[PDB]
DNA sequence: GCATGCATGCGCATGCATGCATGCATGCTGCATGCATGCATGCGCATGCATGC
DNA sequence: GCATGCATGCGCATGCATGCATGCAGCATGCATGCATGCATGCGCATGCATGC
Protein backbone atom coordinates (compact mmCIF):
# COMPACT_ATOMS: atom_id res chain seq x y z
CA UNK A 1 0.00 0.00 0.00
CA UNK A 2 2.96 2.32 -0.73
CA UNK A 3 3.55 2.88 -4.46
CA UNK A 4 5.18 6.31 -4.21
CA UNK A 5 8.83 5.28 -4.53
CA UNK A 6 10.29 5.73 -8.00
CA UNK A 7 10.51 -0.67 -2.07
CA UNK A 8 9.18 -4.10 -1.19
CA UNK A 9 11.11 -7.12 -2.45
CA UNK A 10 10.77 -10.88 -2.47
CA UNK A 11 12.12 -12.76 0.58
CA UNK A 12 15.67 -14.00 0.16
CA UNK A 13 15.35 -17.14 2.32
CA UNK A 14 12.50 -19.68 2.78
CA UNK A 15 10.21 -18.61 5.63
CA UNK A 16 9.32 -22.26 6.54
CA UNK A 17 12.36 -22.48 8.83
CA UNK A 18 11.81 -19.26 10.79
CA UNK A 19 8.10 -20.09 11.15
CA UNK A 20 8.58 -23.37 12.99
CA UNK A 21 4.81 -23.63 13.05
CA UNK A 22 3.65 -27.25 12.94
CA UNK A 23 5.08 -30.13 14.96
CA UNK A 24 5.42 -32.28 11.83
CA UNK A 25 6.74 -29.36 9.75
CA UNK A 26 9.98 -29.09 11.72
CA UNK A 27 10.22 -32.87 11.20
CA UNK A 28 9.75 -32.67 7.43
CA UNK A 29 12.54 -30.06 7.48
CA UNK A 30 15.05 -32.78 8.43
CA UNK A 31 16.17 -36.09 6.97
CA UNK A 32 18.33 -36.91 3.97
CA UNK A 33 20.83 -38.65 6.27
CA UNK A 34 22.70 -35.83 8.11
CA UNK A 35 22.21 -32.34 6.65
CA UNK A 36 20.01 -29.24 6.94
CA UNK A 37 17.22 -28.44 4.44
CA UNK A 38 18.67 -25.81 2.12
CA UNK A 39 16.10 -24.37 -0.31
CA UNK A 40 18.60 -22.08 -2.11
CA UNK A 41 19.72 -18.48 -2.47
CA UNK A 42 16.36 -16.97 -3.71
CA UNK A 43 13.56 -19.59 -4.24
CA UNK A 44 10.24 -17.64 -4.57
CA UNK A 45 8.10 -17.77 -7.79
CA UNK A 46 5.12 -15.41 -8.34
CA UNK B 1 43.31 -44.67 -7.38
CA UNK B 2 44.65 -43.25 -4.08
CA UNK B 3 42.98 -44.75 -1.00
CA UNK B 4 45.85 -44.25 1.44
CA UNK B 5 44.63 -41.11 3.20
CA UNK B 6 42.97 -41.74 6.55
CA UNK B 7 41.03 -36.83 -0.41
CA UNK B 8 38.76 -36.53 -3.43
CA UNK B 9 35.46 -34.71 -2.99
CA UNK B 10 32.36 -33.94 -5.01
CA UNK B 11 32.47 -30.80 -7.20
CA UNK B 12 31.01 -27.73 -5.53
CA UNK B 13 29.66 -26.05 -8.68
CA UNK B 14 27.98 -27.45 -11.84
CA UNK B 15 30.60 -28.24 -14.50
CA UNK B 16 28.16 -27.49 -17.40
CA UNK B 17 29.10 -23.80 -17.32
CA UNK B 18 32.88 -24.19 -17.35
CA UNK B 19 32.61 -26.84 -20.08
CA UNK B 20 30.92 -24.62 -22.64
CA UNK B 21 30.94 -27.62 -24.94
CA UNK B 22 27.96 -27.60 -27.30
CA UNK B 23 26.65 -24.63 -29.24
CA UNK B 24 23.09 -25.28 -28.03
CA UNK B 25 24.25 -26.04 -24.48
CA UNK B 26 25.41 -22.47 -23.82
CA UNK B 27 21.99 -21.46 -25.20
CA UNK B 28 20.06 -23.76 -22.86
CA UNK B 29 22.08 -22.18 -20.04
CA UNK B 30 20.24 -18.87 -20.59
CA UNK B 31 16.63 -17.74 -20.62
CA UNK B 32 14.14 -17.20 -17.81
CA UNK B 33 13.87 -13.52 -18.78
CA UNK B 34 17.13 -11.87 -17.56
CA UNK B 35 19.21 -13.98 -15.15
CA UNK B 36 22.05 -16.52 -15.07
CA UNK B 37 21.44 -20.28 -14.59
CA UNK B 38 22.23 -20.96 -10.94
CA UNK B 39 22.18 -24.68 -10.07
CA UNK B 40 22.92 -24.15 -6.34
CA UNK B 41 25.62 -24.42 -3.70
CA UNK B 42 26.35 -28.22 -4.03
CA UNK B 43 24.04 -30.05 -6.55
CA UNK B 44 25.64 -33.50 -7.24
CA UNK B 45 23.84 -36.81 -6.38
CA UNK B 46 25.63 -40.20 -6.53
C1' DG C 1 26.70 -78.24 65.21
C1' DC C 2 30.28 -74.78 64.24
C1' DA C 3 33.59 -72.43 60.96
C1' DT C 4 34.55 -71.07 56.32
C1' DG C 5 34.80 -69.29 51.45
C1' DC C 6 31.91 -68.24 47.20
C1' DA C 7 28.41 -65.88 44.69
C1' DT C 8 24.68 -62.72 45.05
C1' DG C 9 23.13 -57.71 45.28
C1' DC C 10 24.08 -52.66 47.22
C1' DG C 11 26.36 -48.36 46.86
C1' DC C 12 29.69 -45.38 45.06
C1' DA C 13 32.32 -42.61 41.17
C1' DT C 14 33.62 -42.10 36.34
C1' DG C 15 33.39 -42.13 31.53
C1' DC C 16 30.67 -41.76 27.39
C1' DA C 17 27.43 -41.49 22.99
C1' DT C 18 23.89 -37.85 21.60
C1' DG C 19 22.65 -33.17 20.66
C1' DC C 20 22.42 -28.00 19.95
C1' DA C 21 23.85 -22.92 20.07
C1' DT C 22 27.54 -19.26 19.36
C1' DG C 23 31.62 -16.40 17.29
C1' DC C 24 34.79 -16.41 13.97
C1' DA C 25 36.20 -16.99 9.36
C1' DT C 26 35.71 -18.92 4.85
C1' DG C 27 34.02 -18.75 0.09
C1' DC C 28 31.05 -17.34 -3.27
C1' DT C 29 28.37 -13.87 -5.77
C1' DG C 30 25.65 -9.93 -7.05
C1' DC C 31 26.92 -5.09 -8.12
C1' DA C 32 29.34 -1.06 -10.16
C1' DT C 33 32.83 0.31 -13.53
C1' DG C 34 34.77 0.79 -17.97
C1' DC C 35 34.65 0.01 -22.83
C1' DA C 36 34.02 -1.92 -27.96
C1' DT C 37 30.90 -1.86 -31.19
C1' DG C 38 27.55 -0.77 -35.05
C1' DC C 39 23.07 1.60 -36.24
C1' DA C 40 20.57 5.78 -36.44
C1' DT C 41 20.22 10.88 -36.55
C1' DG C 42 20.30 15.77 -37.58
C1' DC C 43 22.64 18.39 -40.71
C1' DG C 44 24.55 21.57 -44.61
C1' DC C 45 25.63 21.26 -49.59
C1' DA C 46 25.19 20.03 -54.59
C1' DT C 47 22.11 18.67 -58.33
C1' DG C 48 17.82 18.54 -61.22
C1' DC C 49 13.35 20.00 -61.78
C1' DA C 50 9.19 23.21 -61.99
C1' DT C 51 7.54 28.13 -62.55
C1' DG C 52 7.68 32.19 -64.28
C1' DC C 53 9.66 36.55 -67.78
C1' DG D 1 14.65 30.72 -74.79
C1' DC D 2 16.18 32.50 -70.11
C1' DA D 3 16.37 33.32 -64.79
C1' DT D 4 14.79 31.61 -60.57
C1' DG D 5 13.28 28.87 -56.40
C1' DC D 6 11.95 24.12 -54.22
C1' DA D 7 12.38 19.10 -53.62
C1' DT D 8 15.91 15.03 -53.39
C1' DG D 9 20.08 12.77 -52.67
C1' DC D 10 25.14 13.09 -50.95
C1' DG D 11 28.34 13.73 -47.33
C1' DC D 12 29.60 14.49 -42.31
C1' DA D 13 29.76 14.14 -37.49
C1' DT D 14 27.32 12.76 -33.22
C1' DG D 15 24.61 10.12 -29.91
C1' DC D 16 22.90 5.67 -28.08
C1' DA D 17 20.70 0.96 -27.49
C1' DT D 18 22.99 -3.67 -26.78
C1' DG D 19 26.40 -6.45 -24.62
C1' DC D 20 30.24 -8.38 -21.68
C1' DA D 21 34.41 -8.61 -18.45
C1' DT D 22 36.90 -7.09 -14.00
C1' DG D 23 37.94 -5.36 -9.06
C1' DC D 24 35.73 -4.64 -5.07
C1' DA D 25 32.62 -5.35 -1.67
C1' DG D 26 28.58 -7.12 0.80
C1' DC D 27 26.60 -11.37 2.42
C1' DA D 28 25.15 -15.82 3.89
C1' DT D 29 26.82 -20.62 4.80
C1' DG D 30 29.69 -24.09 7.04
C1' DC D 31 32.88 -24.93 10.78
C1' DA D 32 35.09 -25.20 15.57
C1' DT D 33 34.31 -24.83 20.80
C1' DG D 34 31.90 -25.47 24.54
C1' DC D 35 28.74 -27.28 27.33
C1' DA D 36 24.29 -29.84 29.35
C1' DT D 37 22.44 -34.19 29.74
C1' DG D 38 21.37 -39.00 30.96
C1' DC D 39 23.14 -43.64 30.46
C1' DA D 40 26.49 -47.37 31.37
C1' DT D 41 30.83 -48.89 33.59
C1' DG D 42 33.43 -51.35 37.12
C1' DC D 43 34.51 -51.35 41.42
C1' DG D 44 34.76 -52.44 46.66
C1' DC D 45 31.37 -53.90 50.38
C1' DA D 46 27.65 -56.45 52.82
C1' DT D 47 24.65 -60.40 52.95
C1' DG D 48 22.94 -65.29 52.29
C1' DC D 49 24.26 -69.69 50.90
C1' DA D 50 26.91 -74.22 50.21
C1' DT D 51 30.91 -76.86 51.97
C1' DG D 52 34.11 -78.70 55.15
C1' DC D 53 35.31 -80.22 59.70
Amino acid sequence: NNFNSITVSLPRSCLSTIESESSMANESNIGDESTKKNCGPDPYII
